[PDB]
């Protein structure tokens, strides 16, 4: 479970890092690159964005525990956000909230 | 072998992407972040940088084949560069050459 969690954590931290250090006028272009070339979709997260948990199947809960241990206990991990299926993990830059969908 | 190759490819592409879209005056700071927080060391690659191949053990060659299929056939994958052990993968941004060491 640690093995899957660590890959997901790496993807999220690298994506966050890319956003964090981005040239402000290349920011939207970066998002296009991440989605098209890396299959990583980043969205701003709104407080009102609804989400559904991953099922308690196999080792899902342990993966989730491991991810929060690295990214923070407030991290949301979901199988859908606003009705859109995926692997969804929240992250923050300062007071701004985001999703990564894989 | 595909599973390992795909994780390595993802790490390299995300790192390259972060460099590619970086605010030019935050570039060196980004490199510090990648190394310290993500354990990803990026260096400029010089044509004269020596390197040693990974051994032909287990599934090493197949992983390497899979990586080049995604990153390019000129990609160097090495177990050391200039005498420094690691997992080393070359990448390019335009006419500039780089290493990632994990």
């Amino acid at each position: 479970a640690q093995r899957v969690a660590l890959q997901l954590v790496a993807i999220v931290k690298l994506t966050r890092t890319a956003l964090l250090y981005s040239d402000p006028d290349l920011r939207r272009a970066l998002l296009q690159d991440l989605e098209s070339n890396e299959g990583v979709r980043v969205y701003p997260r709104e407080k009102t964005d609804k989400f559904k948990l991953q099922p308690d199947e196999s080792v899902n809960r342990l993966i989730e525990h491991d991810i929060r241990s690295r990214l923070g206990d407030d991290t949301v991990i979901a199988q859908s956000v606003n009705d859109i299926p995926g692997v969804w993990i929240s992250f923050k830059i300062d007071d701004d909230d985001y999703w990564v969908a894989l």
